[PDB]
């Protein structure tokens, strides 16, 4: 029956109970102080190439939606940047909260933003991302903030299909959405060594996390949080406010691209 959550007794301050690596040296998100955040000059230009992205299916999994990739060749593809080699996209998926002036995971000078969108990917030295999570070095994740303004035509085809898995456990079919429409257009970028932010909170993470936030309508938004994290059947709880706060930095430098 118990099962890591973000309620009250199942949520980001108790998981160190069952995950004692939510207390480590590199965990995620942290906060982003742009006074601080040094910029590189070495860091290589950010390549996406996206254009053979083969999206399978979108699922709710009790805890966000996703968006599963055809990762069984090199299709879409993150490489450059603070990366060795090439990382391949797996899957996307958001955090949102239960209003517009808090969702994201990552903050700017302490900013909230209402979303953040997580691209994974993991890195080819690997043979699956099953060995990648285990690794320093194994993944990749391009992050990516929404704040409320203007509808964003790359992320309809996204929303009008949420009605179809509302509860945990169902997962759609959804081929042929493109990620690039969900791009900002500048792909300056902050970056350091991390953590997923959800259990089993894996420091396997390079966190790349642009500066440009993308621009999604509040109606949109609404609609993330039309999700329930239950299963059919189990009380319902509306999924919202699935985001953990940030960490404590620790050793880490933030490096900006800019
Ligand atoms: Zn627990
Ligand atoms: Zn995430």
């Amino acid at each position: 029956a118990h099962h890591w959550g973000y309620g009250k007794h199942n949520g980001p301050e108790h998981w160190h109970k069952d995950f004692p690596i939510a207390k480590g040296e590199r965990q995620s998100p942290v906060d982003i102080d742009t006074h601080t955040a040094k910029y590189d000059p070495s860091l290589k230009p950010l390549s996406v190439s996206y254009d053979q992205a083969t999206s399978l299916r979108i699922l709710n999994n009790g805890h966000t939606f996703n968006v599963e990739f055809d990762d069984s060749q090199d299709k879409a593809v993150l490489k450059g940047g603070p990366l060795d080699g090439t990382y391949r996209l797996i899957q996307f998926h958001f955090h949102w909260g239960s209003h517009d002036g808090q969702g994201s995971e990552h903050t700017v000078d302490k900013k909230k933003y209402a979303a953040e969108l997580h691209l994974v990917h993991w890195n080819t030295k690997y043979g699956d991302f099953g060995k990648a999570v285990q690794q320093p070095d194994g993944l990749a994740v391009l992050g990516i903030f929404l704040k409320v303004g203007s509808a964003l035509p790359g992320l309809q085809k996204v929303v009008d299909v949420l009605d179809s898995i509302k509860t945990k456990g169902k997962s759609a079919d959804f081929t042929n959405f493109d990620p690039r429409g969900l791009l900002p257009e500048s792909l300056d970028y902050w970056t350091y060594p991390g953590s997923l932010t959800t259990p089993p909170l894996l420091e396997s993470v390079t966190w790349i996390v642009l500066k440009e936030p993308i621009s999604v309508s509040s109606e949109q938004v609404s609609k993330f949080r039309k999700l329930n994290f239950n299963g059919e059947g189990e009380p319902e709880e509306p999924m919202v406010d699935n985001w953990r706060p940030t960490q404590p930095l620790k050793n880490r430098q933030i490096k900006a691209s800019f």
